[PDB]
């Protein structure tokens, strides 16, 4: 089916056919809001605008998954979710982990140290705490792949 582009919603007429996440768009729609510049590498999207990496860090403020607050200071990460280094701690325990630690990660962000996590024996993630990161590196936009209508 041929997809409605997500920013004019007008129907892709366009051999290739970015996607976005599993929207579909026109390569001459995903264009930076700001500096209006083709998005080609990664998207990064802020309530129904669309942002090149650059132009999104200058605008908006990450707000960490625990505490829903602010974070130019490094970050802890665990899949998608960003923290405070001391909001980076076990929810039963309050100890924060440090790089190397094995923790769970629960679906809506909140984190459990291995042994409060196993002692209590719902569905958590295992993963290990990499080390702090910057926000650059923290907020990864969303990957711009490329389709083609073909037969
Ligand atoms: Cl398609
Ligand atoms: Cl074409
Ligand atoms: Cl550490
Ligand atoms: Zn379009
Ligand atoms: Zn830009
Ligand atoms: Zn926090
Ligand atoms: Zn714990």
């Amino acid at each position: 089916q041929i997809p409605q582009c997500a920013g004019c919603n007008q129907h892709i007429l366009d051999k290739f056919i970015l996607k976005v996440l599993d929207r579909h768009w026109h390569s001459s729609c995903l264009k930076c809001a700001d500096c209006q510049m083709q998005l080609a590498d990664r998207c990064f999207s802020r309530a129904g605008s669309v942002y090149c990496k650059e132009d999104f860090f200058k605008r908006f403020g990450t707000k960490c998954t625990a505490c829903q607050q602010g974070i130019t200071q490094v970050v802890r990460k665990a899949q998608d979710f960003v923290y405070h280094l001391h909001c980076f701690a076990c929810i039963i325990c309050n100890r924060q982990l440090a790089t190397g630690d094995e923790f769970y990660l629960m679906e809506d962000g909140r984190l459990v140290c291995k042994e409060d996590y196993e002692t209590a024996k719902g569905g958590g993630t295992p993963l290990v705490a990499g080390s702090p990161i910057g926000h650059e590196n923290a907020v990864q936009g969303s990957a711009v792949e490329v389709q083609t209508y073909q037969p």
